């Protein structure tokens, strides 16, 4: 009996530190993305990651449910949450752009621990683990409908940890900021950030360690929170961001 | 001349004591409700609060612009925002009760300062307030939909904060709890929070000052930001909750 | 007639603070270093005929002496100051360390320590401390005044879960970039509006592109002061223009 | 080959499951206490903890030195501060007990970490952990003095995180409450907070997951966070409290 995780949108931003450090722990990792309703696309993933299972399901009733039938329960779910950041003054969005972020930042997780919480509430065991965003922590201006739906992310962990205690479920929310992720254009892709001088310049000065954050990193911790090894720390926003933000200092001083 | 204030669901929250206080400091308080669809309702508030202008327009866009045809321009925003507190477990709700509370807390914010945005960015003048929530600074179990909503809306004033300040514009959110709202279900009618004894005992556990919050101190607040006086604390979230919340302490030690 | 005591008067936070809750109709109190000579204390009190200024120096004497001659103090602001000296950990002395959290969390603490018993008995009053908004966002290299100043906004907000009881707020006012005029602590006329580097730098640093202002942080002083608005005990007021403004990705303007 | 670490206080609050779990790791662990002034006492935790290393040095300058000279290097420390919570009105206090708070919470870590800065600067190695407390998140009234200073040390180490970061040298708060302290008084020990009715159904009433925390899961979080495996998490201040704190809710609904 191997326990069973969930991580959606396997692809992009945490999804492959997730999967990848979940199999090395021992958990069969069920993967959702957008990309496996084509079964050459699930296939091709299946054939690079062995030790990962596809899932073709979309929806989070039918994606649960699936996951649940083929392997007998989901003892872990990671809702790795992605949506295009797209920066406008706040005039020049649509209303709808906004109800887009929410809809794929807040209301996603939410539908999919509405479909999983009752199967974890009854055996008294779980882990949910929301990806959201360290944008909250430090918004750049003109992101106002990503930064505020991610935020409301936040306090949907923070807020379900309280009453999933009782059940013996921990609740996290991980928010990244400057997290390579790789291929995968959410959020911060090795071109250009790890290619272009100007890019480069810009995390260096940004964040306290002055580089990217690791998939490795991002999986280490998704692993241990996911291993009961510390539910003690139920209902916390982690922010994984190198120390970002590092703030303006006063004319003079140093780099 | 005169400024102009918007008001929302002028009935409820903290609509009274934002729209009672921004009259007497003189400004022309243009009012929304959803009863003042019917003419008779309209009518009716216009006779009792004759310093008030009850609007008949419900939705965001068509509000502003009502505003702005009537009075010349909108000079300050108060989205006073309502939507009834569900409690349920994670999984009672439905996936529909979570996006009612982001359209009502999230997206009608975003919609009216959309709307609003563009007319105070040219003047380069203008105050937003929206009404929101101290439920995030401290959540209740089983509120998972209205109080990460109403994080969201925190989130999306300290955003637009970022923006708008180039701009000479603030944005503040007030977030209460433990608001007297006299007549009005949302959030603490008169009965039962000053009339049953229970009701009483649990304002005076949980709030530092061991009492409800007044209309008058909401107003108080939302006028003086609203006068330009201090304009240097946009971005401000405050906990307008009398000291919620009180942190039980360890057996032995009195009330 | 109520009665506030301000102290730093000269520096920070203090001259918005006792203009305006003299404006307001208290008897204003102002406690400063500079007090303890005759000719400064004159000095003021000729320049500010609306002002009383004490030469009164330690917590427990500053207090005694308003009570004695005003008969109670209604209103508290502990405008606390300390000189932001930037280092690596490791090149401070520990006695650095001290030296701030003497004078930003226990002056602070020895202060309401001091008056606490006389608002509580009457079951009125109003505590404000003016801290820093340097918690909100760390500059590298300052850490013995930023976590000094971090602890002074925690006092506030642990007070004001007792004294609400004897109906008492209690905030922290949490300032950055306000124009102190001719005051060092912290932003003097010169060179934060004289000099390009400095204008510019606090054109990038706060949203609204400007210092605050003595009268915004005296305004908000004296709301707080007028038992208008109680019901935000607890507080922490970030008054820093919007600061921090977080570097946006290459390509993206000003 | 083996990493070093120092944990302080040994016999209290975290510091005995920071130090074993720090050992099985494999580090070298230097162990700190006010009792090992007492060469029979410093001699007993040796016999009974054969794989720890106790020190007798009790100032912070003459601590990291005798560790580095009797091991090499200090690699990892772990500030595990202890005070003893006093609670009072605040003009019951001596402004000394103030003062006495400061010293212990806020003094001392800064302390150690002027002391050992250099070492781990030159290498551009080395990993800071304080254990701090969760009670600024939540404070009781009538404890200002310890919760205040604890907040100092919270934003101590954050501060500390953004110019360590460029050295390679992540800085850690944890903050715990209802953390069980076994035998030491520092804070829960298994009596009361175990073995009395009262403080069972307290600890059941305010932290989601209805129990006390235990020191292995602290020591897991301390032994993760010096592995190096998760450095992105650097100017965290972690949260173990179990999901402490819970807010009381209103009359009528259940427990
Ligand atoms: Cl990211
Ligand atoms: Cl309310
Ligand atoms: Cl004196
Ligand atoms: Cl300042
Ligand atoms: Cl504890
Ligand atoms: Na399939
Ligand atoms: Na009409
Ligand atoms: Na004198
Ligand atoms: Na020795």
């Amino acid at each position: 009996s191997h326990a069973t995780a969930i991580v959606t949108n396997v692809k992009h931003f945490g999804g492959m530190g997730s999967a990848l450090r979940l199999s090395e722990a021992g958990h069969t990792v069920a993967c959702h993305d957008e990309s496996f309703k084509q079964k050459d696309e699930l296939e091709a993933f299946a054939e690079t990651y062995p030790q990962l299972k596809p899932m073709s399901e979309q929806e989070p009733a039918e994606l649960i449910e699936a996951v649940t039938s083929a392997y007998g329960q989901v003892d872990v779910l990671v809702s790795n949450d992605i949506f295009a950041p797209e920066f406008q003054p706040i005039d020049k969005y649509a209303v709808e752009d906004y109800r887009g972020a929410v809809e794929a930042l807040q209301i996603r997780p939410f539908a999919l621990v509405n479909a999983v919480a009752s199967q974890m509430k009854k055996r008294k065991s779980g882990h949910i683990i929301f990806i959201t965003s360290a944008t909250p922590f430090g918004p750049w201006k003109e992101l106002s409908t990503y930064t505020s739906a991610r935020a409301g992310a936040n306090t949907l962990a923070n807020a379900l940890s309280k009453e999933l205690g009782e059940y013996n479920i921990p609740v996290f929310a991980i928010g990244p900021n400057y997290l390579h992720s790789e291929d995968s254009p959410y959020f911060y892709p090795t071109e250009p950030w790890k290619t272009n001088p100007e890019h480069v310049a810009h995390v260096k000065k940004v964040t306290a360690l002055q580089r990217l954050g690791t998939q490795k990193e991002l999986g280490e911790l998704v692993a241990f929170l996911a291993s009961g090894s510390c539910d003690y720390l139920t209902g916390q926003v982690f922010w994984l961001a190198g120390g970002f933000p590092m703030i303006e200092r006063w004319p003079g001083m140093p780099e």
